[PDB]
C-alpha cells in the first residue's frame, strides 16, 4: 500500500508514534517518505547482503528473519515480510525498539541526512490529527 501523507501521520499517531522517545510525529512522517516514499512494499538490498523492508526500512542483519541473511539476530522477533504489509502495526512496534537502542532515529540514514535540523512539523501540517 502507497499511504497518502497525512493518512499515514494519522496511522503512526494512532499507533503511538508521537513524541515516542522524545521524537515528534512530523520526524516519523519525514524518515518514511524518504526511506521508502510511504510503500509498504519497499525491499532494497545491502552490499553485505542484508536487506531492507518496508515503510521504515527495518534491516534483516539485526531486527528481522528473511532466511537468507547467515548470522542475522531477529530482534524483532517476527518475518521480515510482515514488514510488508497494509497493516503498519509491525513495522511500528520494531520501530519503537529500533529507536530504544541507544541511538535514537540516527539509526535511519535518511532521517539523519534528509529529517534531522529540518522543520519537520511541515510533514504533518494541514493534517486532521
Ligand atoms: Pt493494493
Ligand atoms: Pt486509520
Amino acid at each position: 500500500k502507497v499511504f497518502g501523507r497525512c493518512e499515514l501521520a494519522a496511522a503512526m499517531k494512532r499507533h503511538g508514534l508521537d513524541n515516542y522517545r522524545g521524537y515528534s510525529l512530523g520526524n516519523w512522517v519525514c524518515a518514511a517518505k524518504f526511506e521508502s516514499n510511504f510503500n509498504t512494499q519497499a525491499t532494497n538490498r545491502n552490499t553485505d547482503g542484508s536487506t531492507d523492508y518496508g515503510i521504515l526500512q527495518i534491516n534483516s542483519r539485526w531486527w528481522c528473519n528473511d532466511g537468507r541473511t547467515p548470522g542475522s539476530r531477529n530482534l524483532c522477533n517476527i518475518p521480515c515480510s510482515a514488514l510488508l504489509s497494509s497493516d503498519i502495526t509491525a513495522s511500528v512496534n520494531c520501530a519503537k525498539k529500533i529507536v530504544s537502542d541507544g541511538n535514537g532515529m540516527n539509526a535511519w540514514v535518511a532521517w539523519r541526512n534528509r529529517c534531522k535540523g529540518t522543520d519537520v512539523q511541515a510533514w504533518i501540517r494541514g493534517c486532521r490529527l
